């Protein structure tokens, strides 16, 4: 990186698109919808161009940063400092591998990594038979499995705020049995309550499951030292291993250290906020610890292929999380998904390819250009 | 606070820090989501002289190395430009700062920081409220026995002059099987509630230890009690209380939503201008008295309910009492009656569910100044002379 090189202009528009199924409420809040979104940012570096997420960038903020070096963006140890992140940190890693030829898999760390089908939300609520609540919910694991997904996270916790608490959390065991069957033994099966439960709750659902092959517990109240620690002993005592997942939101501050004491196995903060160098720096640490890396992704379709490219620079990473959307203008073929895994594109950059003309006509529609 | 009568000759001369040690009047069993919190009780005290006169009070986040860079400087210089103490000094020096000035001035630190442009004199009374309710019917099979223990804990309580209760609950949560918990959780609060008679207001506190469902089938059950606000039934969750506040409307029951105690959600306030929490709980001690002052003025213009937490130190409690001196919305002092050794708060009275301050200069606790120069030198430590 020269520098000579600096940043010439900063484009932003929101791109639209759907997932391939409507997604419906979980444990703490109503339907999720179809219709799904994607902020990007294109920023314009030596005459060349590079695409990303991008939040919490103002016409404002992008204005003062117009004219800066590109190494001045880096630390005197190389990772792109905290004030440009979350607005900036794809763009630029994408410009750094177009003008480097090389994937960011590379710059960073053929890829191929495990992905779940994240999909299954409280699809059945409008049902009162349990058993074709169980058959709907199988033909969604269906729909997955057909397209190369093998292993689900299921979400519970319909006890706690959509139906009435006992009948909920029996709908939910069922559930679960039910998409265990579809996903056969090899496939991993993930829950995921939103925080939904409480110590007692999570007990009996897990008891309740001592069949089901229980890969990780997904936020089943929220985080607390005392009951994860409680949990374990739990788990360990009856020989049932399930690991403790947690981490979206606005987690506890002191997550990553009860971690390190054993109480939490997966970290989960999500792939966009804090984000990508973010997450390179925690799993280096998580990875000295033995923890595990597993990033949220859910609401943002760039933030799957983002994952998957971050795993070459985490050990002890887990999945890419995984929703099937398309965005127009947002050309993801490069990517596939087979036997549980996505297949990452050895592509400059991060490997998509976004419709510039369409890109550009939407920046002047309803976004906007500084530079 | 007005800071036009500090001498710019003022400064800090001494800061002497020990640990004081007590116990509650009854053993406090287990909560919603951890164990027996025990009879043992503990202090930390500073004591700073200036101009050759002592104040006494909390001090948390203190080392001897902090106090030393302290020692010299004028007091003016720990006040920003508005009369408020600056942020450095909070934690560490508030309260002995505080009713060092009361001590001078010969005033309470109620009067020092009221804002009052009326004369004083009129005696400070607020509300209290008992918070020693704990989960003490664990060992107890019948429910029975369970809820004819707990009043009697109350009417402990009510002996004292206390009249409005905060209960445990939750549980069900982890230290009893879910329904049986929960069944236990109610038939205590309706206990309770009949030994309190109808002035009573009732608190119940689940530390966590509910999900939305429990806590509307609880509320439901309690629809006849005096409840006067709901504690921690889940962890703050904005679509969580937003539903919360909404079905209560629709069944007019009229029950608080109090949170905000530990470790809060950054976004909490917000929620409550929002309309989905009412009452906030940040505790006495930390972020503190200063901060408390300029929360409070910030809910006080929402038209916020301001509940300073307290519980695990004693000092916390007489400092509440004076805070509302300062806050329109001030709910209530957390009250747990505890023996702090050289720690003399008998100026202090609990009377018909109020606390009552004595006008005494500082926060009218007087420490026994030997013991607790014999506690500093055996255990604490001291900065400067
Ligand atoms: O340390 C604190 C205790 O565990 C807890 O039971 C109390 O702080 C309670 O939530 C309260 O409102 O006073
Ligand atoms: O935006 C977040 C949604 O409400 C949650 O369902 C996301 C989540 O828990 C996950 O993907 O694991
Ligand atoms: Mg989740
Ligand atoms: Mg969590
Ligand atoms: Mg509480
Ligand atoms: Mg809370």
């Amino acid at each position: 990186i020269q520098s000579d090189w600096k940043v010439e202009k900063i484009e932003f528009a929101k791109l639209t698109g759907e997932r391939a199924r409507s997604a419906g409420a979980n444990g703490r809040i109503g339907v999720h919808g179809k219709s799904c979104t994607v902020d990007i940012a294109r920023i314009t570096i030596d005459g060349q161009t590079g695409y990303g997420s991008s939040i919490h960038m103002t016409p404002e903020w992008a204005e003062d940063v117009i004219g800066r070096r590109l190494l001045d963006l880096f630390d005197d140890r190389g990772r792109l400092r905290e004030a440009y992140r979350l607005q900036l940190e794809y763009p630029v890693l994408d410009w750094l591998g177009q003008r480097q030829g090389k994937p960011v898999y590379d710059l960073v760390s053929s890829l191929v990594v495990p992905c779940y089908d994240t999909s299954l939300y409280f699809d059945d609520l409008h049902l009162a038979d349990e058993r074709a609540a169980v058959a709907l919910m199988q033909e969604e694991a269906m729909q997955g499995y057909a397209k190369g997904q093998r292993h689900f996270k299921i979400k519970v916790g319909r006890g706690g705020r959509h139906m009435p608490l006992w009948e909920g959390t029996k709908r939910d065991i069922a559930i679960v049995r039910g998409i265990s069957e579809v996903a056969g033994p090899a496939g991993k099966i993930m829950i995921d309550a939103n925080n939904a439960y409480n110590l007692n709750l999570t007990k009996e659902v897990l008891a309740a499951l001592s069949d089901v092959n229980l890969y990780w517990l997904e936020e089943a109240f929220h985080e607390d030292e005392a009951l994860y620690e409680d949990l374990k002993e739990w788990l360990g005592q009856r020989g049932q291993n399930v690991l403790i997942a947690d981490g979206e939101g606005l987690a506890s501050p002191h997550l990553i250290e009860w971690a390190t004491r054993g109480r939490v196995d997966v970290l989960q903060y999500d792939i966009i906020w804090p984000g990508f160098t973010h997450w390179m720096e925690l799993g280096e640490k998580l990875d000295a610890h033995g923890l595990r890396s597993a990033p949220h992704c859910y609401g943002n379709a760039y933030g799957i292929y983002a994952s998957g490219h971050l795993s070459a620079a985490v050990r002890n990473f887990e999945f890419v999380e995984y929703d099937d959307i398309t965005i127009e203008g947002m050309d993801v073929s490069g990517y596939r998904i087979e036997n549980g895994e996505i297949h990452v594109p050895a592509t400059p950059g991060f490997g998509i390819v976004f419709d510039d003309e369409l890109v550009t006509y939407l920046i002047n529609r309803s976004g906007w250009s500084e530079g």
